[PDB]
């Protein structure tokens, strides 16, 4: 009996430079998928992860030491609570931090050895609904 | 070498009464309805008004006699899908090969005497940065 009415709205901003992009975010905060979308391998030793949700304080994931991401290749980096295997090199569990965050502003990062910005993708969901 | 797009995925719904447009295909294969109450609704004669953009309007006629029951969906599949028409769960509309794709696709929900009692509308926009 009660009428109902609302409006949704999800958004992807994505930019990539170089080989490897930010393939796919995760909205419930269990994991980022990376893929190399070139026809050569990616060292991606030490690189990181930079994780911002609104203004929570800024999440950082830190690759292990050697890390190839092969020509093609998708890796799946984890949060500790979702369950998942760490089964190198196409799954990465991130021990530290339960969840990558969820909310209605989820920005993730791809930063190289250096500390360069290469890669990210912005989930943006925004709901009203009438009263 | 480098790439960047931002796209957007809009729903705007709006319901009044017993039966909602719950899922819109955006291949055009179907149209889903749900009886979100604890009553039964009869539904003969009603239409569903499909406008994609400034497409030709689409109009679906149920058959004269017809009731969604308390709780339960029904699916109107377009003639291109295959699907086989089992009523009341499964209608074929066998004259319409499509609902429509498109970047806007509305969805309304007709009563008998011409009231649209429901509706949902998709949108997708996409912008790629130029070069």
């Amino acid at each position: 009996l009660e009428s109902t009415e609302s409006r949704s709205s999800f958004s992807q901003h994505a930019r990539t430079s170089g080989r490897v992009a930010v393939e796919e975010v995760d909205e419930e905060g269990k994991f980022v998928r990376l893929r190399n979308k070139s026809n050569e391998d990616q060292s991606m030793g030490n690189w990181q992860i930079k994780r911002q949700n609104g203004d929570d304080p800024l999440l950082t994931y830190r690759f292990p030491p050697k890390f190839t991401l092969k020509a093609g290749q998708v890796v799946t980096i984890w949060a500790a609570g979702a369950g998942a295997t760490h089964s190198p090199p196409t799954d990465l569990v991130w021990k530290a931090q339960n969840t990558w965050g969820c909310g209605n502003s989820l920005r993730t990062a791809l930063i190289n050895s250096t500390g360069e910005e290469v890669a990210m993708r912005k989930l943006v969901r925004s709901v009203t609904v009438v009263e």
